[PDB]
Order: C-alpha cells, then sequence, then structure tokens
C-alpha cells in the first residue's frame, strides 16, 4: 500500500475506535467511585500520596506527579505526593516499618503490574491504598486491562476523572 | 432571583461528569481525519530520517516531560522482541540542552551526532532551544505556534490536548514501522 | 610548553604533596562538627528522617549521601529514614511557607540535611525554620553550623572525608561500639 | 567496653587524616602508565571524539561528578565538551543481542567508552571489549591498558575525585596550549 492512501485509512479507523469505545466509563463496574472519594477523603484529612508504577507506566507515574503539583500552582494547595518509586524505601520487610515510621499518614497509589514480591507484600497491608490494577488484589481496586489498545487514554481519563473530583471537593462544588 | 449555586452530590455528580467526558471525546473523536494534511508529509520525511541511519533528539516543554518519558519508553520498550533499537535520545537531558549560546550547543551536538533530527514538543521555554530548533539541523516540531510553516501544529489550551500527544504518538509509531516492515511504500 | 610526560609527574607530585599537607585539617576544624553529629545521630535513633538537599554543584555529593547511606545490597543495615530533598515536589522553589506546612504534615519528625550554597530565598525560609537541621555551609546562617570553605581546591575530598566521620560515627553508635 | 563518643571522635578524625596522609604517595608510585592513557584520551578529545560516561551502582554519584565538572553549569570560556551519560542511554545494553553496538555506532561520529568500576551484566562487558576507543577504570585488568583501581580499598572515593582532578587538569593543559601531546 502507498503511505499517503494507508495512513488516511489509518487515521479514520483510529478515531473511530476512539468514538466507539469513548463511552466505556459508563460501564466500568469496579469501584472506582468509591475509590476515588476515598483517596480524596485521605487527602483532606492530611494524608500523603505514596505513588508508584509498573515499568511501562513510568511515564504515567510523571504524569500524576507533574499534574497534581505542576510548576506552577497558582491558587492550588501544595499536595503531599511523593514519588514511591524513586523512594530509597521502595521494595527490592524493612520497607513498611520505615515508611510508617517516617510518614504521618500514608496512602499508595499503584499504577499497573506488581513486579515484585516486596511492592506486592506492601500493597496487601493495612495501610491506605488507591489501586489501579490488572487484576484485584485484595480489597476493591479500580480494574484495568493489561493488554487493551486504548489503556493509555483511559489512563489520562481516569487521572482528569480524579482531580476534577478532587478539585470539585475543594472549592466546595460537590460534597462526599 | 437567579440563585446562587447549591452544591451535587458526590455520587450524583461522579455519573453525569464520566458520561459528558465520554461524549466530549467522542464528538472530537474525528479531529485528525479533518486535519488538511500536511502532517502525513512531516510524519513521512521523519520515518525517512531514521530509515536513513539519523537519531531522533528529543525534547519537551516542563508541563510534557511525562510524554518525553512516553516517547522514549515506547519507541525503546524493555523488551524490544525483535524490534531495532532505534536511535533515541534525550535531548532535556543531555549535557547539549542549551542555557544560552545556542551557537556552543549546536556545534556540539553537530560533532557528536552523525544525522541528528530535533523532534521537540510543547513551548519553546527559552531563547538557545528557540535558536536550534530554527537551525539547518532537520527537526519533527509539535509546536503552539507555528514557527515553521512545516510542523506539527497542537492546540495550547485544548482540554484534549494530552489524548491527542498519544494519538499523534500512536500514529507515528504505527506508521513508522508500517514502513520499516514493508507494509507500505512512501 | 612543557612536554606532557614530563608535567604530569610534576603535577602528580605536587597533588598528592597539598593532599597531604592538609590531611590533618580537621583536627583544627573549630565549628561545632561533633556536637552537630552527635545531634544528627540522636535524630536518626528517635526514628527521625533526614530530608537531603545540595546546591547546583554538590548534586554529585547529594547523590553519594543517598548510595553511601542506603547501599543497593543492605546486607544487615538498617533501612535508614533518607529522602532526596531536591527530588521532591515539596522543594520550595516558591513560596516557603506553603511547602514548610505540606512538610511538617506529611512526616512525623524530619530534619533538613544540607550541603553547600542556598541559592534561593525560599529554601532559606525553611533552613531559618524551627525544624532541626544539619547544615553544611559556605558561612553561617542561624545557630552553629558545619563550616566550609567555598573555593576550596580541596573541598571535594573534605565532603567525602566529613561523610565517612558521620557514618562511622553513626554505626558506631548503632553497633554499641561508642554512646552518646 | 563502651568509649565516649567526644572522646572517639577526636582519636577517629586524628587517624582518618594521618592516614590519608599515609597513602596521599600513591600515584607518584604508580608505574606511569596512566599517563599514556590519559593522553590517549585526550586526543581522541581534541580530534573531535565523544565522551560515553558508564559507571556501577555503587558509582553513580561518580558518574554525575565526572558529567557536571567536565560541563559546569556555567561554563565561562570553557568549550561544551562531549560528554554523554551513557548508563541512562536507551543504548545501555541489557539483553539483547548486539543491537547496542550497532545502533552506538550509527548514532555517534566517533564514541569512546569511559567506564568506572564494575561491569555487572555481559552486554557491557562485551562492548567495553570491542574495537571502540575506551578509558576504563576497572577492578580487574580485563584490557592491558585500562586505569586499576583497588576495589576494596577504604580510600578508593578520594582516589577517584583525584584521578578526575589529574585528568581535567592535563586535559585543559593540553586543550590551552599549556603542554605539548
Ligand atoms: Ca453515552
Ligand atoms: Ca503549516
Ligand atoms: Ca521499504
Ligand atoms: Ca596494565
Ligand atoms: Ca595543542
Amino acid at each position: 500500500k502507498n503511505f499517503y492512501d494507508w495512513i488516511k485509512e489509518f487515521v479514520r479507523d483510529q478515531g473511530e475506535f476512539i468514538a466507539q469505545q469513548s463511552g466505556w466509563l459508563e460501564l466500568e463496574r469496579s469501584s472506582y467511585a468509591k475509590l476515588i472519594a476515598q483517596t480524596i477523603s485521605h487527602v483532606l484529612n492530611g494524608g500523603s500520596l505514596l505513588v508508584s508504577a509498573d515499568s511501562s507506566r513510568h511515564w504515567f507515574l510523571n504524569y500524576i506527579l507533574s499534574n497534581l503539583n505542576p510548576k506552577d500552582l497558582k491558587e492550588r494547595p501544595l499536595l503531599s505526593v511523593i514519588d514511591f518509586n524513586a523512594s530509597s524505601f521502595y521494595p527490592k520487610n524493612l520497607s513498611l516499618a520505615t515508611i510508617e515510621m517516617t510518614y504521618q499518614n500514608p496512602m499508595f497509589w499503584h499504577v499497573g503490574k506488581i513486579e515484585n514480591e516486596g511492592l506486592k507484600t506492601i500493597l496487601l497491608s493495612k495501610i491506605p491504598s488507591f489501586l489501579w490494577l490488572f487484576e484485584e488484589l485484595k480489597e476493591d481496586c479500580l480494574l484495568l486491562k493489561e493488554h487493551d489498545s486504548l489503556l493509555d487514554y483511559k489512563l489520562l481519563q481516569l487521572f482528569k476523572l480524579f482531580e476534577n473530583a478532587l478539585f470539585s471537593v475543594l472549592y466546595n462544588k460537590v460534597t462526599l
């Protein structure tokens, strides 16, 4: 096929599939609303978010941190968000005791695969969590499809939902 | 009277917000189909550069560091499987990233790399970078202002910008491998 | 224009001679490094966290602190509560009151360990705060600090030497060899 | 029996500086072979070559040091030297065929590998053994022309600084026509 013919077809099809799957969140049955609410409550209570992601999702870890605390905060609060992947306490279990000792009120927010047992053990602990996983670990998580070709878009969409929900409660547009 | 806004219950609000969010995505989903050409040729030029042995020096504005990360990790994934190892460089992190004296950066870049092309995404946040992106060096510029005629023009305050970045990347990588794997001819 | 090989022999001889000459500098150091080290060790023993920062030229030394305090293989060592403050979202670019409040709410018991120049006012304000600190500075800010000379050609070695003193002191008390 | 901290630290400090003094002439005693290696590295830079710098896990700080010292935040009148963090490169070898070497050779006009410390995977080992020019600071003599560091030397960290300071002075002494090579 000629490049220019091919690309026209590819682009048309790409947009049509986005459109087709664009209502997926209306059908999503994992408890994302309740999890978002619980995470917002944690933030309001002065809690910290310790954010981690699988190897393929480091870009999305970066996205969370930069969006939650943008370079120019303007009127925004400085939110208690920590890059857990980059932490000396990331488990490769001394990690849990050190975490509990150093942070007043942490909650783990993890996205994607759980790539080692140390992390699994930490996430299975009693400390609160906001888990976006490819399979349920224990307790309601936000469930994603690992080989979904639209996964990357869905991650952005869920983040944008979370940030809107969070600031809607701040700024008193919405009550939990 | 008109009435001061009351306030909505979270669980009522979120259902409406979710519905509207997806529907706005659907409304806008055909945007690229409506774009009046030009971008295909720019993608083709970038692919030819890779085909010819060229390197991609990738930079992004402060808000798009995540997208710089995404480009690098998608083009050269952890498990290459059967893929080539593509010549892709994080230019943001480079010692040659200009402060200013873009002339010094440019000269060092030109002697260091056999065949560089600058792929920049977003705002150009200093004069040194602007000078280089204006240079004779081949470029793949995704900008908010049309600083060259041949650039991909992004809409800066578009609430859907982040998705469009993913979409353009996914178009690019598919176009690149379609040609690398002899599925299509340019 | 000396020949390279002649030049390098002289340079090497002189380099080692100057190291030797200045090698007893710490015996003559009059800033309160012993007291500051003790107070930092007590903080660590009390479950305190160390939030470590450094000026632009000393990012390598920030890295050195983090990797030495918590090496890849801990073996029998504790996991120490050490944080890269330069890299954190709370590092004050502007403004310091927001960062301080967020730090105080986030960490149970932080202590700031800063090395080198204080390159913005937000950091200065934080280091001026009530929060405990271990300050290795080119001029005294506040309370007793460990004083360094900015343009000392041997500065980089002295930084290593002070770290090595700190880590030996710390583990000496942890492994009950020494009592505070 | 336990020692008092303030007594202990005074002794420790004294002995620390004196050991540094005792060992301070180490480089003067070395067979001068390192001089030729430094010269070769300088000639590479003079000739328009790039330095692709890597380090073992324990020496990441020293990789940082090399990069920030060779190209400081304020260059003043200095040239912008062709120096690359190879650890951070997408071409850093893992598995993974020898895709890395071919991509490196096509990407860079004239690379030299400057590696410091342990060689922590076979892929890196393979490249550092390649025909590509190198400046290797190693714990075992994996080629005859390398700088040999003493691995469990308690003064290793100082010697790394000292060797770097030697290198940068040698490099600019030649760049600035203070010495002939
Ligand atoms: Ca619908
Ligand atoms: Ca145009
Ligand atoms: Ca072809
Ligand atoms: Ca030899
Ligand atoms: Ca000359």
